[PDB]
């Protein structure tokens, strides 16, 4: 067996930042800016052959296509080879984390990629990648779950293959997940022994411009609600740590950040008005309180079904970065349509 | 619902170029080249669903598929979202010009990219493009139907989003057309406050090498002729024209040019003989004839159709390019393949 | 008619290279990596149409679609356009070579592009590729058919069109196939006026950094054996010859090399042991032996068929490439996993 699948979704933005380092205009503000912009259109082609014994052999092939055209490449969404059964899942490939996923239970919002982080809880989902890397899914057994998911050092740094010059940035992903008659729990997390991060606090690969090496990096997330009855509320809390791996006067130095967003959703009939609430605390970064990591969010909208597989989509979002005179804030709003095939 | 589709389409051309400027061999003339060319090979996606009302969503996602296999992208030819229902037919997404679809009248022919200008009508349709941009359709009523679409600034200079510090690119296509017992007439064209052209009078993005900004940038194309009973004519005329926008001694003078355009084909059972004229007079260039911009050509050829996806193809053309010493004169001619699926 | 189809296939390899020149740990040992990789996934769509007359259209796109989303192109394998019937077959576009389908009787294995050479049969493979190119196939007509196939000058060098000042780069490509009730022997080669090559003996496109340019260029492959009752056994010879071509002292002195290849496979059931060995002897590069192009090589694995379309691969290899202290030697194993659809 094969199928063909896909979303094709957009719409038009709307937004406007408010930075005073960067726009000379009065009281700090850009201009208004208008675009129609693609919302992560993409498609896949997956399938799955009984093997006879209770296994199944599967497969599937997803690539970004914006309908804005600017994408190219096959297998750059999640994509994979794997086998199925009564032991659950394994899958090798350009995988989704563990975090990836249960992002879904986080960031429910369809924005542009200029948007993702006003009309969308873009910053929680900073940890969320997708990993050439094995990953094995349960068994749903008395409501629990997991997953657990490895990279390999010569899958994170080709380049050292054969040296081992730099150290590994070998990393783990897991997580464990819980649902009852509505309720879910789920604990998803990842460790890397060495990594990189970026000062959005992204990871990214080894010898990237002005990456940062960091050491004992370590994401944690907790996402509980209530998923049922015309009713949805999310409510996550999530945690990052890692110390400075840089040579020089501040290797050693202990960074973090603790982040919470909060979720609440209605359906009534075709229409579902939903709002979102994200903040993150003030960041200790290479040991000393870093308000610039700090930042509140909220977004409202709702998504007017069509049918199962088309929506109208609005929303709009009111973002603020750091303190003082650093202060950056975002203001978007859009409307936009959706259509799984 | 969702389909699959595309047109495989290649042939062998040859084609010499007469340049006294760069071929200094004896009389102007180059070498004979001899070339396996893709004639614009493509694959796509779409498909439709009912939505309750008389309302449909629409979705489309074409990419360039050169069996040369020198393509890469998704959505890089017209791709979209939108609905459609007894209102018309509203599309969001990287669509055809209003310009670019009227070109099906004018432009009949199939080649390479490298004889797009001696085997096709490649001049005229020099206005001709893809944008982001909404769209637009009517109802076609008695007889008549039309467009009109709209390129965002936001859309047309992505990077000055936020500082509204270069002028608006954006822009606006319509048409009209009228069906008539196998008789058609329609004007299409197309007006930008501002834009930028290169030196063959193509526009090109905000900031590109040697781009050359205009004002007022305006086109018009009417075309007409009798598609029924074997039968077909067709003859358009073109008209553009813009300021100069560049700051320099000549800002504020009047670029224009004049293009005409004719074809006749019949159809002899499965074979269609075809040719076609086209003329563009001198341009005025910064308020000055600039007889480097005229040029004539004619092409003759048939197709023959095998079935009705797939066709063999013939044509041979022969194009001129200003006056005098500073003289192009292209020569061409190809055999080809076009399957439909 | 319309069809898709691809190749999903994937494994972790492990290797090791031995290289006394670039590795400076113990006895020039490099260490051993570890790679999830993708062993050359692959995605195509094809179709046909009858034209009536026992002839059909025929037309194919494959694209390389590695799991790991590394690649990006429509086209990039084997595309074409085509007409079939009781003549043969005619195919212009992306085709494989006489000597790379030839390939197909010769390397059996599977690895990741890093392991080609050490998991696979991959130096003898150094000859074979895609071409814009049109070839004709027969008839298989008393066990035999062949085919011809031919490069033009303007495709194999674009650059050079319009001037004919570089030297032909045109190639041809032929072969000659019998089969008898299990038994099969078969010629493929190519000529090539002139080509270049760079220092692995692959050919590249003219122009490229640190090209070779080359005369005569030509190869040879006769490849016998048996394919029946459980049982495979392949048997190849190649040559490789060329005059060198670049302007200097040596211009005109002569380049050859020869390879020999065998490959035994016995199918027990479900499961195929294979055992494969292959060398190259000395080369004459410059009209002077060069020990740096001799190689011997042994790979031995099995495949496990869960079906017809999926299967579990295993393999080992060791490799030794050069004499003396300029010895290279390569180990690797892998483990994968290969669904077709
Ligand atoms: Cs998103
Ligand atoms: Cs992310
Ligand atoms: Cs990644
Ligand atoms: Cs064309
Ligand atoms: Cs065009
Ligand atoms: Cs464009
Ligand atoms: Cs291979
Ligand atoms: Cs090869
Ligand atoms: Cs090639």
């Amino acid at each position: 067996q094969v199928t063909l699948y896909g979303t094709i979704k957009a719409g038009v933005e709307v937004s406007r930042v408010k930075d005073a380092g960067t726009y000379k205009a009065q009281g700090g503000k850009s201009k208004t800016a208008t675009q129609i912009a693609d919302f992560g259109s993409k498609i896949g082609f997956k399938g799955q052959e009984d093997l006879g014994n209770g296994m199944k052999a599967i497969w599937q092939l997803e690539q970004k296509a914006s309908i804005a055209g600017t994408n190219s490449g096959w297998g750059n969404r999640q994509s994979f080879i794997g086998l199925k059964g009564g032991f659950g899942t394994v899958r090798a490939g350009n995988l989704n984390t563990v975090l990836k996923d249960s992002g879904d239970n986080v960031n429910a919002w369809e924005s542009g990629s200029n948007t993702e982080d006003v009309l969308g809880l873009g910053t929680i989902g900073r940890v969320e990648s997708r990993e050439i890397s094995v990953r094995y899914d349960s068994p749903v057994f008395a409501g629990f779950s997991g997953s657990v998911q490895y990279v390999p050092r010569d899958n994170a740094n080709d380049v050292d293959k054969y040296k081992h010059t730099k150290s590994s940035r070998e990393s783990y992903h897991a997580g464990l997940k819980y649902e009852n008659a509505g309720f879910f729990g789920q604990y998803a997390g990842s460790f890397a022994k060495y990594a990189d991060l970026n000062t959005d606090a992204e990871r990214v690969a080894v010898n990237t411009a002005n990456a940062h090496p960091v050491k004992d990096y370590q994401v944690h997330r907790v996402v509980a609600g209530y998923d049922a009855n015309d009713l949805y509320v999310s409510v996550a809390g999530q945690y990052e740590a890692a110390k400075n791996n840089e040579v020089g006067s501040i290797k050693g130095k202990k960074h973090e950040q603790t982040q919470v967003a909060a979720t609440a959703a209605y359906r009534f009939g075709n229409v579902t008005p939903r709002v979102s609430y994200a903040h993150g605390f003030k960041a200790k970064v290479n040991g000393v309180k870093d308000a610039n990591y700090q930042y509140d969010q909220v977004i409202v909208g709702a998504d007017y079904d069509f049918s199962k597989r088309t929506s109208a989509l609005v929303s709009a979002g009111w973002l603020k970065q750091g303190k003082g005179a650093g202060k950056v804030e975002q203001t978007a709003s859009m409307v936009g349509l959706r259509h799984k095939f």
